């Protein structure tokens, strides 16, 4: 009859396969959507094909009439136990056990569970990008974060993935920093630079003749000349050698050479304004060069048009993104580019990527995603600040959550060495700062809130880590015959067993949402309900006192799995763990 292609699927895409081929042999076009998805209750089974209304109604037909047919046609032998009609003609598909056994099986043979690695694509992923011309903040935290998760689960996943860390390294606000450096080092002549940046700004209001000085080393700095470009890189290479060992302490991937600021992007703008204009896309209009879009209304209620290079022949961030997008492509070779940017940037980039397209500088198969995200806030629904309202140094809202955390675990004592006990805060604080942010859709406005980020009790890290733990503890080496289990068979029989099994092997399918939306909420979701049907599990199933071995060892087979899904999928986020608490 009906063959499989290809290699190895997870499970819904394997479904799919079999429910599309059921349904074209039931008359079906070749276009046709099974929309296989995980079932919302277990009384309707593991899957649930609900594509059939949709496809009846195309055909012209009754839907309960035409689940029937695909039934007939509908091959799930080794797969699916049991396969039933619902309602106005749902698929409710049980998976069969002894398919759940061998998969699980072949997860634990495997040092990435089994999940498979997809067609490899070059992927640019731009995050975190801190002005570097003072001490990174908070404004830079949702970025890094759930840019870094994107970045870890899609080289998870086996693609080639350039980290951009689009830094600001040419504003005004260098001028200041450079006539100060020099009127030390030279004409005077790690720990001075937080003094640096301050004692800048204090001659910036004390002193006419620094403040127009520094004005003008904006110029020369612009200008070109090398002098000023080389104490230029050095307080860049200063600030980001400070900006990495916070990168280090939140454990995240960024290192120096992903660094790509709007700087190297600057002897390119002449070249593209130039080339906008002989393309017929770029004319002067109030002084100004602009590109008129279709797509977007100045506020004269006209067709827009958006300035690459305003009248005193100035460039900006326009142009820069033109630029940007245009060099990930050509030069980077992107198949896929993502931003995760703030959400009131959404505008501004979509013009610019409007433009991109029109000028043909990105082709249309490869998309440019704004993976947009909410504001900090604090408890009062405001923009995050401390107790009177400054902007929060990162590597003080990092000091607060270490000190916390080693608060919260002293709580429950829970007495160990020294070093590890520094290492299990570390992990709870740190954990918590990240995981906090990830477990919530990312468009959502965030609220920070110290309380609830580092309870033992909802999704939160400490929760995770802690349930990790009790996940270890059951699994104890000097009570288990090693060789033994690992050529010992897994053997569903119970309905907890086989629920258990079935979310395990889901991993794959909840990485592959995470990689094609960007949302790691979805990731820390998937996590919480791991770590709650292993709850009921470990209550309702005895393992290392279980009746006999062959279930004894089978049981040890899902805790052990559980243990590896877990641990791995907590590191797709970036969040660390820890063996006992
Ligand atoms: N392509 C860019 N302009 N990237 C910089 C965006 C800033 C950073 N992603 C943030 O919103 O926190």
């Amino acid at each position: 009859h009906h063959h499989h292609h290809g290699g190895a699927m997870n499970i819904q895409a394997l479904l799919s396969e079999k429910v599309r081929q059921a349904m074209i042999a039931a008359g079906a076009p070749a276009d046709c959507e099974p929309q296989v998805r995980q079932s919302a209750k277990v009384q309707f089974g593991d899957y649930q094909a609900n594509g059939m209304m949709a496809v009846a109604k195309k055909l012209g037909m009754a839907p309960r009439q035409l689940a029937e047919q695909v039934l007939t046609h509908l091959d799930l032998n080794g797969i699916a136990s049991k396969v039933e009609i619902a309602g106005p003609g749902f698929i409710n598909i049980f998976l069969d056990p002894a398919f759940l056994a061998e998969h699980v099986q072949q997860a634990l043979a495997s040092d990435r569970l089994g999940v498979a690695t997809p067609e490899k694509q070059t992927i640019v992923v731009d995050y975190s990008a801190p002005n570097v011309a003072k001490e990174m903040h908070v404004g830079h935290l949702r970025s890094t974060i759930i840019g870094d998760a994107a970045v870890r689960t899609l080289e998870f996943l086996g693609h080639k993935v350039i980290r951009a860390n689009h830094v600001g390294d040419w504003g005004t606000q260098f001028g200041m920093l450079i006539a100060w450096l020099e009127k030390q080092q030279q004409e005077n002549a790690l720990a001075d630079l937080e003094g640096f940046y301050r004692d800048a700004k204090k001659h910036y209001d004390e002193d006419e003749e620094f403040a127009e000085r520094a004005r003008n080393y904006v110029v020369k700095l612009q200008s070109g000349d090398e002098y000023f470009r080389e104490m230029w890189r050095k307080l860049v290479d200063i600030t980001m050698t400070q900006n990495q060992i916070t990168y280090d302490r939140l454990n995240v991937t960024l290192t120096r050479d992903d660094v790509m600021g709007e700087s190297l992007y600057n002897p390119m703008l002449p070249g593209i304004v130039a080339d906008l204009k002989a393309k017929g896309l770029a004319v002067e209009s109030e002084g100004a060069t602009v590109v008129f879009l279709d797509e977007f209304k100045n506020k004269e209620g006209e067709p827009m048009g958006v300035i690459i290079q305003k009248k005193d022949g100035g460039y900006l961030y326009t142009t820069t993104d033109i630029a940007c997008a245009k060099y990930r492509y050509e030069t980077l070779h992107a198949d896929r580019v993502l931003y995760y940017i703030d959400s009131r940037q959404h505008q501004h980039l979509m013009q610019a990527w409007a433009i991109v397209r029109k000028a043909g500088y990105v082709p249309e198969s490869v998309p440019l995603e704004h993976h947009m995200f909410g504001m900090m806030l604090g408890k009062d629904g405001k923009p995050f600040k401390t107790r009177a309202g400054g902007t929060v140094k990162l590597a003080d809202l990092l000091d607060e959550a270490l000190e916390r955390a080693r608060r919260l675990v002293a709580e429950k004592n829970p007495d160990m060495p020294a070093d590890e006990l520094e290492k299990l805060a570390n992990a709870v604080g740190i954990g918590a700062v990240k995981y906090a942010d990830l477990s919530k859709n990312r468009t959502t406005d965030y609220i920070f809130d110290w309380d609830n980020m580092l309870a033992f009790e909802g999704n939160t890290a400490p929760y995770m880590q802690y349930a990790y733990t009790r996940v270890l503890s059951v699994f104890r080496k000097a009570e288990i015959d090693e060789e033994q289990l690992a050529a010992a068979p897994v053997i569903i029989r119970e309905d907890r067993e086989a629920q258990l099994a079935a979310r395990l092997l889901q991993f794959e399918e909840t990485l592959t949402v995470v990689a094609r939306e960007g949302t790691p909420h979805v990731m820390c979701a998937y996590l919480y309900d791991l770590a709650g049907l292993f709850s009921g599990f470990y209550e309702h199933c005895p393992i290392l006192s279980a009746e006999n071995e062959e279930v004894r060892n089978s049981r040890l087979k899902l805790a052990q799995l559980t243990a590896k899904t877990l641990k791995l999928g907590l590191d797709t986020l970036g969040i660390e763990t820890v063996e006992r608490m």
